[PDB]
């Protein structure tokens, strides 16, 4: 459907732990934290207070990008918004829809794709926290938004795509037709370019043109570096039918060395064509 | 000078695979007339364009385009087995479409802007190798009523290079003082590049011009650009500023100092260039 | 606070000067020298002379981005636009409002936020002067545009902010309601992600949006490159308050190796909580 207008406070539990491999990721529920981390989904003017616990051996933190947070939910050292090891703190994020300022001017809102991270862990820039995997997306959505059927975050995190040994995607499934969602981060020390085959997107807030008289360049090719986060819907297969379609890093030898992964459009019957496993 | 019209049409080319002096591959519309960059195809909204394929050489090749309607049969991957083997023959099938609304309501963007096409299998299944060779070129795709210019140049950023060419040697294009002038700017390789022209600025969106008072686009005369990506965009020659050798290069400085220069030779009516001299 | 109609014959000394360090600058008045170098604004249609002089012992250029200028006022040794050591010259650089072309398209105005450098210092596309400080900013503003209360230039240069040493800053104070522009320019070899903690823009030309139909990203961060610029607006503290909100390039070893600062984000009473 489309997405409401906001304004509800929401709460949340969530938890730094530890993961194999030296490894570390947020969670929604103990034992269960992943990286990317959970994905937060808010319509503009809702509240969320993130009830936190940090269940590892160093201080960890919770930044995030876009929203609209005071310096006590900074997350970071610089003014104490960090949580020591076993310590628990709330952190709350506000978003507003956009508007008329008493000035004449026109006031953004805080619809997009954005992410949250560590800050804290390793350096005071969270070099460590974020190289092991403290990070997850956020999406901020405008009233009247389409709603996707699926949502796939994609983080080029310095040589990986999600913290995965190289060559092993992720890969991404989806039926002819359906509307599938993007969110797309960029983490660590390289710049990147992202590439889909077979589809293309709008380069403004939604990655769909608002209409005919939009005249956001139309891609299917990206670059980013650290920090940078956007999003974008695709029909799956649109004009191009199903297949195993290749997305991946266009640097060369970043795609040489892993950073590739297949959107497998499926026919209605499940099969993909020309796919062999 | 006029405007792109509706498109529809069934095109049909023939495109060579070739091998060049030094190692270098390159795309071309007749034998032994491959370059690099390849050459330019244009499409308007609509057309379907059938690529008639020959591969001349010793090893695989493939094509791949951007932006443009394919099957999955014409990706031009050996992954989805649609390349070409050596001495081999295929038809690539590119099609585009229009704007249009879609049944859900939204807006589906049409296939128009500045696209390009490339290798994907020679010395990698990523065609690392065929890109560094010379494997690649221009696509431009036209919506009703983009205005035509008087000539298009093709720049692209290959590695260190600019057109696969040495260092230090352009390429230079030549107008005359208020010609309409079409850049098209390709990235490949490892680096990310930034591209400047002394002189000129463009809107940074879909045409490079902007569509009224109400565009909010930004004007730049400088881009951060990375590998595969493309943009496009029209210049006035010499608007505003007359003629001269307006410099163009890329912006890092190492690059700019390796040789990644080249000139914009915007002349006079009456055919000169003020304080040129080679 | 509107940005007027442009149209004025500007006038304005310039000089090249070393600094301590091996570094070299522009400045407006002889040993004012600044790196980054002086904010020029200007408003659509004004033309602005730079009487330009070089009191150093190597030649030196002035070459701007954006602007219109004719190829006498390239700024390079190719058109011979470069200043030899204690010479002098005018370099002119002229703006133009939008409007409609003859042949029918929108031509777009000069508005926007710009740089200047020289370009022949080591290298003849000034790779050792733009080492060395000579870069500066220019802002042109369009017939309407808000103006603002403070304007910061925050310039990464190589591994620098401003050129100044690893963890130094530079730190810019506002006031909470404070209405701040920050003009942001890079330079050198390295791609860089700026970002500012607390505060967010929309990636278009005057860093608002027009109003609702205006369909810019909004962002908090952004990649850029050497002879990259832009700018933008913001409230400072606007639905976050006061604090010290950091600035820093994201990219992990350039915000660990000290390319941070701080936006001093005072409550009116003049403290900053938690600082
Ligand atoms: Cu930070
Ligand atoms: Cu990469
Ligand atoms: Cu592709
Ligand atoms: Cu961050
Ligand atoms: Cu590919
Ligand atoms: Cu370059
Ligand atoms: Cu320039
Ligand atoms: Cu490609
Ligand atoms: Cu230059
Ligand atoms: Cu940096
Ligand atoms: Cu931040
Ligand atoms: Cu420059």
């Amino acid at each position: 459907g489309a997405a409401p207008a906001g304004g509800e406070v929401r709460r949340v539990t969530m938890y730094a732990e530890r993961l194999a491999g030296g490894q570390m990721g947020y969670g929604l529920e103990k034992g269960k934290a992943s990286i990317p981390g959970p994905l937060i989904e808010l319509n503009e003017g809702d509240t969320l207070h993130v009830e936190f616990e940090n269940t590892m051996d160093v201080p960890v933190s919770l930044h995030v990008h876009g929203l609209d947070y005071e310096i006590s939910s900074d997350g970071t050292k610089q003014n104490k918004s960090h949580v020591e090891p076993g310590g628990t703190r709330t952190y709350t994020w506000r978003t507003h829809e956009p508007g008329r300022r008493a000035d004449g001017t026109w006031r953004a809102g805080s619809a997009g794709y954005w992410h949250y991270h560590d800050h804290v862990v390793g350096t005071e820039h969270g070099t460590g926290g974020i190289r092991n995997g403290l990070y997850g997306p956020v999406i901020v959505r405008r009233k009247g938004d389409v709603l996707p059927d699926a949502t796939h975050t994609i983080v080029f995190n310095d040589g990986t795509i999600n913290n995965r040994p190289a060559h092993t995607g992720p890969n991404f499934e989806a039926t002819v037709g359906d509307r599938v969602e993007i969110v797309m981060i960029t983490h660590g020390e390289y710049y990147h370019t992202f590439h889909m085959h077979g589809h293309h997107w709008a380069d403004n807030r939604t990655g769909m043109l608002t209409g005919p008289d939009d005249p956001s360049q139309v891609i299917d090719n990206k670059i980013c570096g650290p920090a940078n986060s956007f999003g974008f819907q695709i029909i799956a297969g649109e004009g191009v039918g199903a297949g195993a379609w290749m997305y991946h890093c266009h640097v060369q030898s970043h795609s040489d060395m892993g950073m590739v992964g297949l959107f497998l459009v499926k026919k209605p019957d499940g099969t993909i064509p020309g796919y062999d496993p």
